[PDB]
């Protein structure tokens, strides 16, 4: 029962990171907080690892901001319940529509009711997408054979659809429940630029439109 917090300050950093590389501003040094600090602050007096404590707010970059108008507010919720029932998942969804967030992580340790899976698309625009904490400690998108996946604005979508004579249907495709699609929250239209980590330069990337 020691391991169990280095999971979880694991898992926590993994998060930070998606939210970081999805364009919202977390600082490198936040996602590389040491266990110690971890252990310091969302840690009660006992040593026991209180969830409450982490739940964060999350606002785009200045840059992301300019190139994504529309783009909001994300809230990351680390559910204290080990199994997530319709009541725990209400007043989480409850939270995400009264504080306006556009973007609802919401990561649960072992299950959530099927009743309470019924909630996630009950709050439109808003989306809530669900992560296991198992599946968080190690970021799968580290992985070296794994290629870097950027979003394009909704500008450069239309200026590399000009560039290259091409309609949108016309692109190569990346399905939703793409493992890496669902990493960056991707929705249906949008593009991603992909490069592979053996080159050193962001020319030449591929393309593949969410579907």
């Amino acid at each position: 029962n020691e391991r169990n917090i280095s999971r979880l300050w694991r898992a926590f950093r993994t998060v930070k990171e998606m939210v970081k590389d999805r364009g919202y501003f977390i600082t490198q040094e936040e996602v590389e907080l040491p266990l110690e600090d971890f252990k310091a602050k969302y840690c009660d007096s006992m040593g026991r690892p209180q969830r409450k404590m982490m739940s964060f707010q999350a606002n785009p970059t200045e840059e992301s901001i300019s190139k994504f108008p529309d783009m909001g507010s994300l809230w990351v919720e680390f559910c204290d319940e080990p199994s997530v029932g319709v009541k725990t998942m209400k007043t989480f969804v409850i939270h995400i529509q009264e504080k306006n967030f556009q973007t609802g992580i919401f990561v649960y340790q072992n299950n959530i009711t099927p009743s309470a899976m019924k909630l996630v698309p009950s709050i439109p625009p808003a989306t809530i997408e669900t992560f296991n904490e198992a599946a968080l400690v190690v970021n799968i998108t580290h992985h070296e054979l794994v290629p870097k996946h950027i979003r394009l604005s909704s500008d450069e979508k239309r200026e590399l659809l000009k560039r290259y004579r091409l309609k949108e249907s016309q692109l190569p495709r990346i399905q939703r429940a793409d493992p890496v699609a669902l990493y960056l929250g991707l929705k249906r239209g949008e593009v991603v630029k992909i490069i592979r980590k053996s080159e050193t330069s962001g020319r030449y990337a591929s393309y593949r439109i969410c579907m």
